[PDB]
């Protein structure tokens, strides 16, 4: 049923849990080491099954002290290689083996980055980082590379002993090395049941700061302390979390700031979550990315989607629920600004996608698809579309999260699918069948392109924004003479943010506007990189060649995807630049993280 995993599926056997034994090699920018896999059958006579596997080197396969007959298939392009393996004894259904296997990643594994000394902000020490969502636990170690299976986990990481390893899961400990005086073991323990894409390393002199009762900070002694500030509300967060989802499960939440190449803005890992340094802009407005990492702890880790099929289960509610935790703590004024936001965001990405491109549906079939490749913030914006049109339609937000509690636990520790989700909508709201059926659920599940009614959006804090933005589109030479920084003197940084995103889509603006725009406005100064990555959006747009360099250095000095990608993909649109960006592409597609350097590449076509 899971189109994206060469392995077994669960209807014939489950990984129940993961224990793992490896050390990291900064030399060589590997992980050897053992991965017992603890294997649930659920056929009778199973005797053998097949695992995920991509660029992983097998040395062998124990199995009750005893080597066993393994095979890896040929490779897949980006789902692998499989690896078969034939068992000592038949299982009969429910019966437990533990397989462990020898292995040893690939300095090319696609799961991770490894960064020189030079590339972190202590220019002392390497660094080791994880990124497995959506298929890339499989570069790390042998497993059901699948959503559909849920596994407890626990792990014993052998480092340098100048550095620190964290995992996602509990620390459970540290002690020097028996068999290496330089090096130091960090033992984690992660007992609630999680998909394998959940799980994530790291290795670098990390420090700490505890900001709450159960959570801590990481980052390099660079950052940690501005990250601490910048997220200081991280436990107010978490019990308005807790008041709509129900109670955290997952004792500690930790958050880990990384280097500047993190391909993406959050990764909702268990106990750790990991964040792009780009959200730093020092008055918290970029914050609402952590209370969307913590909402994932209940839809998404704790509800799963049963395939990629189905992620827009995963960040569909998880957005729901941040939009919401930003609703109890700045008024549902701001609640409806976000949720307009995004549905502006969801027109851009269906003008930039195509109005039937197959990536705008929200469920998707991705066979024969690289999920990296079909990665957008569609699912996130049609996704919340759907809830918002559902919890209007079905009586407001109270009747509504009502039911987002209920549903998160009717399904946590399991993986579902939309029916599952859809079934369960109907059986919720069985006294409102008939409102239900007035939804077009063909088109908001199955049909591209944008959905088929749009919400009820309150325009409060977002008439500013639109008031201004038709200023600069609509002025003329005349009127540049009257704008003046007095035009922002009671906007927000989000509301700065909007007005840059509601101009920027009518682009490109006259030269002389974007010319004057910096000399009013001086957003050239503003370290926002929400803010910034439009602002040079603006410019590059509009041919400006003075924020050539400026762009380039944004695109290549931070690797979050959401701005690398596009501001690279504008670079190769303007003439005056094109040559320019490709360059600088070669130059950087070395050092880049793996997953990023292969999609601008594919964006450039090199
Ligand atoms: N409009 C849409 C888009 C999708 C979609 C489904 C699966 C995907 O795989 C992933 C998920 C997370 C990461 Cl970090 C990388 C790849 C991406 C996107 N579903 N519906
Ligand atoms: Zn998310």
């Amino acid at each position: 049923v899971d189109t994206c995993s060469l392995a077994s599926p669960a209807s014939v056997c489950r990984t129940k849990h993961l224990h793992l034994r490896c050390s990291v090699d900064f030399t060589r920018r590997t992980l050897t080491g053992t991965a017992a896999l603890t294997v649930q059958s659920q056929e009778d006579n199973l005797r053998s099954l097949v695992l995920d596997t991509k660029d992983l080197t097998i040395e062998k396969v124990v199995i009750n002290g005893q080597e066993v007959k393994y095979a890896l298939g040929e490779r897949q392009s980006y789902k692998g290689s499989p690896m078969e393996i034939s068992l000592p004894i038949a299982l009969s259904k429910n019966q437990e083996i533990v397989i462990e296997i020898s292995f040893e990643t690939s300095p090319k594994s696609s799961a991770l980055q490894w960064l020189t000394p030079e590339q972190t902000s202590g220019k002392e020490h390497p660094y080791l980082f994880s990124q497995c969502q959506a298929i890339h636990c499989r570069a790390i170690l042998p497993c059901q590379d699948t959503p559909s299976v849920k596994l407890t986990y626990t792990a014993e990481v052998s480092v340098p002993k100048e550095l620190v390893a964290l995992m996602s899961a509990i620390r459970d400990g540290e002690t020097p090395d028996p068999e290496d005086p330089s090096r130091k073991i960090y033992k984690f323990i992660q007992k609630v049941p999680i998909p394998c894409y959940l799980i994530a390393l790291v290795v670098g002199a990390l420090e700490s700061r505890q900001i709450g009762p159960r959570t801590l900070v990481w980052s390099e002694k660079e950052q940690v302390e501005k990250s601490a500030y910048e997220f200081s509300e991280t436990e107010s967060m978490l019990k308005i979390a807790e008041d709509l989802g129900g109670p955290y499960v997952w004792g500690q939440y930790d958050l880990l700031v990384l280097p500047p190449s993190f391909p993406y803005g959050g990764m909702e890992n268990p106990c750790l979550t990991f964040v792009t340094p780009t959200l730093l802009a020092g008055d918290k407005s970029l914050s609402n990315v952590i209370a969307h990492e913590i909402s994932h702890s209940w839809t998404g880790n704790l509800v799963t989607n049963k395939t990629w099929d189905h992620f827009w289960l995963n960040e569909g509610h998880t957005v729901y629920l941040e939009r919401h935790i930003c609703g109890r703590l700045f008024g549902e004024k701001f609640r409806h600004f976000n949720a307009l936001g995004g549905w502006g965001e969801l027109q851009n990405s269906v003008k930039t996608f195509g109005e039937t491109h197959p990536f705008t549906k929200l469920v998707v079939d991705l066979t024969d698809i690289d999920p990296d490749v079909a990665y957008s913030s569609v699912p996130y914006e049609k996704g919340f579309a759907l809830l918002f049109y559902l919890e209007q339609l079905l009586g407001g937000p109270e009747i509504f999260l009502g039911f987002l509690k209920a549903y998160v636990e009717k399904f946590s520790y399991k993986s579902i699918t939309t029916d599952d989700w859809k079934d369960f909508l109907y059986s919720y709201f069985k006294d409102k069948v008939d409102v239900l059926n007035q939804v077009d659920w063909n088109a908001w599940l199955y049909s591209p392109g944008l959905p088929p009614i749009k919400p009820n959006y309150d325009m409060t804090l977002t008439n500013a924004c639109i008031a201004l933005s038709q200023r600069w589109i609509t002025a003329k030479e005349d009127d540049l003479n009257s704008f003046n920084a007095t035009d922002l003197k009671d906007l927000s940084s989000h509301q700065l943010n909007e007005f840059l995103a509601q101009t920027l889509q009518r682009a490109p603006l006259p030269l002389g506007h974007i010319k004057r725009m910096q000399e009013v406005y001086n957003f050239n100064a503003i370290n926002n990189s929400e803010i910034r990555f439009r602002w040079l959006r603006l410019c590059i747009q509009s041919k400006w060649e003075d924020a050539i360099p400026l762009a380039l250095k944004m695109a290549t000095e931070q690797g979050r995807m959401k701005f690398t990608r596009p501001l690279f993909k504008d670079l190769a649109a303007f003439d005056k630049s094109h040559d320019q960006a490709v360059r600088t592409y070669q130059e950087h597609k070395a050092s880049m993280h793996p997953v990023t350097a292969m999609l601008v590449g594919k964006d450039l076509k090199v």
